[PDB]
């Protein structure tokens, strides 16, 4: 565990992450993808062996061994809104499972079914919300990785409220 767990946010690339393992925002198939899954697939595309997994699941391959979870959130152009967030928050669950399976002491994450999987809404709320649900009973340092500077603001002001 850290000394001391918390949360931090970063504004920069996840494929540059500084903890001890990435959670890439997957498709089911494990495929290189758009946005954040695309940086992951260069930075680490061993990892990409066999990490085919359901919406609402967590598969980890090791590259190297450098952990990546493959965290699979739901596309809210194709599910309700209703079974949509069922699957988004059940992707952290699994994603904390894996965390604590691991036995590091700090993560990586992006928000999940935000960017091409939002169905064209601002999920920044509901995303983190449900990534704090599942994280908070772990003791991981989690540094979230977003690219916005106004979305920087807003989860550095989400994390701080909680202090
Ligand atoms: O997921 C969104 C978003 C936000 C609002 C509306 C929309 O259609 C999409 N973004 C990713 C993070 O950077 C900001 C944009
Ligand atoms: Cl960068
Ligand atoms: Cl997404
Ligand atoms: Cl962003």
């Amino acid at each position: 565990g850290a000394m001391a767990p918390s949360y931090r946010v970063k504004r920069m690339d996840i494929a540059k992450n500084d903890e001890e393992c990435v959670v890439n925002a997957a498709n089911p198939r494990g495929l290189p993808g758009d946005g954040v899954c695309k940086a992951v697939y260069k930075k680490w595309p061993e990892s990409f062996k066999n990490s085919a997994t359901p919406v609402g699941t967590a598969k980890t391959v090791m590259c190297g061994t450098y952990p990546v979870i493959h965290a699979v959130g739901p596309n809210f152009s194709n599910y309700t809104e209703s079974e949509g967030d069922r699957e988004l928050a059940a992707a952290y669950r699994e994603v904390a499972k894996e965390v604590t399976r691991l036995g590091v002491n700090s993560v990586a994450i992006p928000l999940l079914s935000t960017g091409v999987y939002s169905g064209g809404k601002d999920r920044l709320t509901q995303s983190l919300n449900h990534l704090f649900t599942a994280m908070d009973s772990t003791d991981a340092d989690v540094v979230i990785y977003c690219r916005d500077k106004e979305w920087e603001k807003k989860i550095s002001e989400a994390i701080q409220m909680r202090t």
